[PDB]
């Protein structure tokens, strides 16, 4: 089987005062909290095993609209972050939640047009590695970016201050179980300095990580401009009754 | 003295499910909540004495957002909006805040540009009554609807079928403190019933009501649509360091 992963944690100062006490995945994208988003991506690949991981302060109000996932005929179970550490340390803890099987990671604040199943049937025909999903943006030096030639990645690089390419590498992460080893036999507080980046380099070095460039758009929600364009661009985005309630 | 009352109550199901958990005015306009927007208003007219009304499960986030008022500059008091009745009878809740002094009530999701102090100023000068603020709408059929004729309102209607002008009755309304003894002194049931624009045409037989048109945009923020279009005009907005944190 494949598991479902939502990292919804974070300060969300970027957005400041909007975030003062919501979460910034609880925030309006379209008709939907942003989370939905995420979750409804999911729920259309068959994918109803789902983990919510968020900050201790908000758990709360996320529980709150998601619940067990009956409604969203999906099931969820939550684990709490911490302070410190970032997106990789949160990973870490659904160690046990995933097991053997495979994931897909979701970042809350990644908001996009395309259904993900196509690339989670090429993953799932894929023997081991990872697969990262590719979009081409205007300001890459913002994001993670994928190095490609020959259809090939050659490198990523974290925020370059001079990027090689504009495929910026979005927060939709493929990952078989073994990505959990690495964290867990890095470490110590080297685990506190890692990225997602580190993750997905390991992967292309022992040549198992594949990748697709989406279709349709794609737009982080974490700043107030970029929060008002993923909004804009989720004007029309209906989910149905299940989703519209109640 | 001027006193400030916002009107913060509703059930926001128009929006749902964005507000299932969250109060309507508490969602983004522009980069600051909803209701940010209300206090600032009168903030700028130097009216800090301020009358927050809410429902008793939203007070918490409104609370917990707006506090003791310190950081603003400003003043607030809270009470709590029962089930039943809803914009003429949140009002009432206001009788002992107001006292004898004289009243600028903004309904928590009216958006606009226009700074409100001349108007202010006008009705301060004005020997007794109220005060409404129009503008000029493509849906009047929304809205309270001024009947305006040789500069006069004639009358006003709530919701009219087939509207006899454009001109919209805004949410921000200037009252006396006479208002109460209209309220007070209805009754019983019938205040239940009472909506805002019977107040307004009770001070328009009287021949106290008085008027002006809005220069600048308003919105309601009540709709996913207006929601919407109360963010776009609000995207440059910027209120300074007092408003923005922290
Ligand atoms: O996803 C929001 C949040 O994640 C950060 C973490 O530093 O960036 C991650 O996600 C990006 C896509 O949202 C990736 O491009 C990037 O590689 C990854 O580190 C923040 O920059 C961002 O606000
Ligand atoms: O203000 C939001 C909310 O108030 C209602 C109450 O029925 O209408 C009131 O406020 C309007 C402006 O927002 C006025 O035009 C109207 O006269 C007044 O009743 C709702 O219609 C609206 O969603």
């Amino acid at each position: 089987a494949m598991k479902g992963i939502i990292l919804a944690g974070g300060t969300g100062s970027r957005l400041y005062p909007i975030t003062k006490v919501t979460n910034k995945h609880l925030l309006p994208v379209g008709r939907y909290p942003m989370i939905y988003h995420a979750v409804y991506k999911l729920k259309q690949c068959d994918i109803t095993d789902i983990m919510i991981i968020t900050g201790k302060e908000h758990m709360g109000d996320v529980v709150s609209f998601l619940g067990s996932g009956q409604e969203f005929g999906v099931s969820f179970t939550y684990r709490v972050q911490d302070k410190a550490g970032g997106i990789a340390q949160a990973l870490g803890l659904c160690e046990d939640f995933v097991g053997n099987d495979r994931m897909v990671v979701i970042l809350g604040d990644n908001i996009f047009s395309d259904d993900i199943r196509p690339y989670v049937e090429e993953f799932t025909n894929q023997k081991e590695g990872a697969k990262v999903l590719l979009q081409s943006v205007d300001d890459p030096e913002r994001f993670g970016v994928a190095n490609i030639q020959n259809r090939k990645i050659i490198e990523i690089e974290e925020k370059p201050k001079e990027p090689k390419s504009s495929y910026a590498v979005t927060g939709i992460y493929l990952y078989d179980s073994k990505v959990f080893s690495y964290i867990k036999e890095l470490k110590p507080s080297a685990r506190g300095e890692l990225e997602i980046t580190d993750i997905n380099n390991w992967y292309l070095k022992r040549g198992v990580l594949t990748y697709n460039e989406m279709s349709g758009w794609w737009t982080d929600a974490g700043t107030h401009v970029s929060l008002q364009r993923a909004n804009a661009l989720a004007r029309d985005i209906n989910f149905g009754k299940q989703f519209n309630g109640e």
